[PDB]
């Protein structure tokens, strides 16, 4: 959508409490909505140092930078200026759970977040509170249409220290905040990487290319 610049800007904040530690983060960035790719700089401003897993919470931390075949409608550029909301379930195979949610808005060139995230029943010693993943393995997420709005599947992997895989399944409901045309069922593929950190993940520089496809 001509609304959407070749350069768009992000600012975000993220409250949310973990197995009891609550924390808020704000982050601040710039990406390229047509070619899929963000780069965001994530502040921790409440509950610093974070005792869980940082890579539990980069999903977390945007649709419309993705990159998009013009065969294929794109939900999240459509949705804009008005913009769209997301809702997450990620269920880990250790049975922590997480619950995310997004509300995402635009003035200018400058997108707007703001994320609630919480997370429970991660075992107290298992790679999340022991902060043993490595990265997000790259996966590709389901997307197709069901009850008027856009859904995406994920069947994922964290890679842990040792090099096994922690398994999470989520499934995330994207709400357009106006009708827009719906695509067919289709496929997003995500590499996310964090690309610099202070010691305790005080600071993080998050990446981000995703990339829209059938097959």
């Amino acid at each position: 959508a001509s609304v959407i610049k070749p350069e768009m800007k992000i600012k975000l904040r993220m409250e949310g409490a973990v197995n009891g530690h609550k924390f808020v983060i704000e982050g601040e960035g710039i990406g390229k909505p047509y070619e899929g790719t963000q780069t965001l700089d994530l502040t921790v401003e409440e509950g610093a140092p974070l005792p869980f897993s940082y890579d539990i919470l980069t999903p977390a931390f945007n649709r419309a930078f993705t990159k998009y075949p013009e065969d294929i409608p794109d939900y999240f550029k459509q949705a804009f200026p008005e913009g769209y909301s997301w809702e997450r379930s990620m269920t880990y195979e250790d049975q922590g759970i997480c619950i995310a949610t997004s509300d995402i808005t635009m003035e200018g060139d400058c997108f707007f977040y703001e994320i609630r995230f919480d997370g429970t029943n991660f075992p107290p010693n298992g790679p999340v509170m022991q902060k043993k993943t490595l990265k997000l393995i790259d996966a590709t997420e389901k997307m197709y249409v069901e009850d008027g709005v856009l859904k995406g599947d994920v069947e994922m992997a964290l890679l842990l220290e040792g090099g096994g895989h922690y398994r999470c399944d989520f499934k995330t409901t994207y709400k357009a905040k106006k009708d827009v045309r719906l695509p067919d069922a289709h496929e997003v593929d995500h590499r996310t990487e964090i690309l610099k950190h202070d010691k305790d993940y005080n600071k993080v520089r998050l990446y981000e290319h995703a990339e829209a496809r059938y097959s």
